[PDB]
């Protein structure tokens, strides 16, 4: 299938050799791209100390030339991009290309050798203002001059490399933060430039706000449905998995170019700790849910080794180590490869008896799958168009039976069932 149609596994801060090694498995677990973390040359702070608590000078560039002490070399990138080929898998490369890092002194010679390429660095006030959001800093980073077609050009070419390295698709990160051609008199052809490239599959983040214009940006990639995913936290907190909740996505954009997640990279490792609180069963359980729909594009967030119930850095690994083994987990997995197969199935959520805490979602005739958000096993009983037979739970103990249209079987608790034919 396309990256579009299957599922994308965030390997966030993992080392291009880390993931050069885990290759088999990640394909094993059903994922049909990963996504890595910048892979471009940045200012490596606090001494380039790689405590996980570090993690976010990946996101302050001092140049565009491929290979950090983070990651690894551009050699190693594409030595990865190669392995992830042996298996059929496909590379997208979080692109940081609307500002570079904040200390200008850190600044290489090879930026600065582009004539006005700054729009300054005064961070941003008014959030309501597309010129503000745009046109200034966010967060104190040196913001790119867009609009110079100088600019475009160098960081289209960085973009280019990475394609030939063999890259296949991108996440534009900050990408509300560089204007669109209609906005207003400072907007520019940068996205319809940048964006005709041979990337197969390119989306941005653009967190959803009352001027984020998710469907504008839309028309030139695929965007991140950032209120679905505070939809779905809230469900997975209340253990209420009610689907008039957490059925609409939260978006002008259709499903189609959207691309989905339990929780982010952001909401996870910021001092904001707002998603660190999910346990993996917790993620077991949203994963379910997201990963079961049709048309979005799920992203397993790969959380540190031992993170998780609060805590962001238990320090049990370090920036470059691969994550938990939660992205190749029985239940996760499962859910990956049910993603997969029913691909081109409709879907139709429930809650099977009107238990809020039973989700459940059949795709088409072909297949279906449970999440019990509950602490106590629920015997099932509900409508199917599953084929008379026996269904065992792909994603854990326990088997189903279908008889006269009838699902009958029992899903234990906080736990998630997939069910469908060999
Ligand atoms: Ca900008
Ligand atoms: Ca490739
Ligand atoms: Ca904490």
């Amino acid at each position: 299938p396309s990256i579009k149609s299957g599922t994308i596994l965030h390997a966030w801060n993992w080392s291009f050799n880390t993931l050069k090694h885990n290759m088999k498995d990640i394909h094993d677990a059903g994922y049909t791209a990963i996504q890595t973390s910048p892979i471009n040359q940045v200012k490596e702070g606090n001494q380039g100390d790689k405590s996980m608590s570090n993690w976010y000078w990946l996101y302050q560039p001092t140049s565009y030339q491929i290979g950090n002490r983070y990651l690894g070399t551009e050699q190693e990138f594409k030595e990865m991009c190669a392995a992830a080929e042996e298996y059929g898998i496909k590379v997208i490369v979080d692109a940081v290309i609307n500002h570079t890092t904040f200390d200008y002194a850190a600044i290489s010679n090879e930026v600065k050798s582009i004539p006005n390429w700054t729009h300054g660095n005064t961070q941003i006030k008014n959030w309501s203002d597309r010129w503000d959001v745009t046109q200034n800093s966010l967060l104190g980073l040196y913001d790119w001059n867009t609009q110079n077609t100088q600019v475009q050009s160098y960081l289209k070419r960085f973009l280019e490399r990475a394609l030939n390295d063999g890259a296949d698709g991108f996440r534009f990160d900050a990408a509300k933060h560089i204007e669109l051609p209609d906005d207003g008199s400072y907007g520019s052809q940068f996205w319809p430039n940048i964006t005709n490239t041979s990337a197969e599959f390119q989306y941005g983040e653009i967190l959803q706000d009352s001027a984020s214009r998710d469907a504008a940006y839309a028309n030139y990639m695929d965007v991140t449905a950032s209120n679905y995913g505070h939809s779905i936290r809230s469900a997975l907190k209340n253990r209420n998995l009610g689907v008039s909740n957490i059925s609409h996505y939260a978006s002008d954009v259709s499903a189609d170019k959207l691309v989905t997640w339990v929780e982010s990279h952001d909401t996870y490792a910021n001092d904001d700790e707002e998603s660190t609180w999910m346990s993996d069963d917790d993620i077991r359980l949203g994963w379910a849910v997201i990963a079961s729909r049709s048309g979005s594009t799920p992203l397993f967030f790969s959380r540190p080794e031992g993170g998780g119930n609060g805590v962001r850095f238990p320090g049990k690994s370090q920036i470059g180590d691969r994550g938990s083994a939660l992205f190749e987990d029985q239940a996760i997995t499962a859910v990956n490869r049910f993603h997969n197969v029913m691909a081109g199935q409709p879907e139709e959520l429930s809650n099977p008896q009107g238990n809020n805490q039973i989700f459940m979602n059949q795709r088409g005739s072909h297949g279906v799958v449970l999440a019990n958000a509950g602490s106590s096993s629920v015997s099932i009983n509900t409508a199917t168009k599953l084929p008379d037979g026996r269904y065992d739970n792909k994603a854990g103990a326990g088997s189903f039976q279908v008889n006269d249209g009838k699902l009958t079987g029992t899903i234990n608790a906080r736990s998630v069932a997939v069910l469908y034919p060999d």
